[PDB]
């Protein structure tokens, strides 16, 4: 699998508050996260499924 899902996520700059899903190694999946809209990583994803079908490999 990729590694940026291994990092952590990143709220970024800017104060928005979503609930995207970004990818908990320690979790071997992904979780829900605070994005910030803006300088968003690739370990940010707008639903489970999306980061399944990029991190999906456990």
């Amino acid at each position: 699998r990729p590694d940026f899902c291994l990092e952590p996520p990143y709220t970024g700059p800017c104060k928005a508050r979503i609930i995207r899903y970004f990818y908990n190694a320690k979790a071997g999946l992904c979780q829900t996260f605070v994005y910030g809209a803006c300088r968003a990583k690739r370990n940010n994803f707008k639903s489970a499924e999306d980061c399944m079908r990029t991190c999906g490999g456990a």
